[PDB]
């Protein structure tokens, strides 16, 4: 999936779009972090209802990508595959990718 390098505003307006069930995710390029990635997940809550949290995907200089220090992945494709099954410490698991 190549979403692109877009801002939180653009990621939010897209994720929170009707036609996507909660657990919508996209990975945009982080403009705040040095060419990194942001796993932008659309959560649902009753009080925090329909909000996006972006997990900052970090990169091992001598390795691959990791969202957390719990475990590092070979590639970004592995990172999402784990969260597609289970949240494993995230707020939500990955349900569906966002539509452009």
């Amino acid at each position: 999936w190549y979403f692109g390098k877009l801002g939180r505003k653009d990621a939010e307006r897209q994720l929170l779009s009707f036609g996507n069930p909660r657990g919508t995710f996209l990975i945009r390029e982080s403009e705040t972090t040095k060419g990194a990635y942001s796993l932008s997940i659309r959560d649902w809550d009753d009080m925090k209802g329909d909000h996006v949290k972006h997990y900052k995907i970090r990169k091992l200089d001598n390795g691959g990508y990791y969202i957390t220090t719990r475990a590092q992945f070979e590639t970004l494709q592995q990172l999402v595959q784990h969260y597609s099954e289970r949240a494993a410490g995230l707020c939500c698991r990955l349900v569906v990718p966002c539509h452009k």
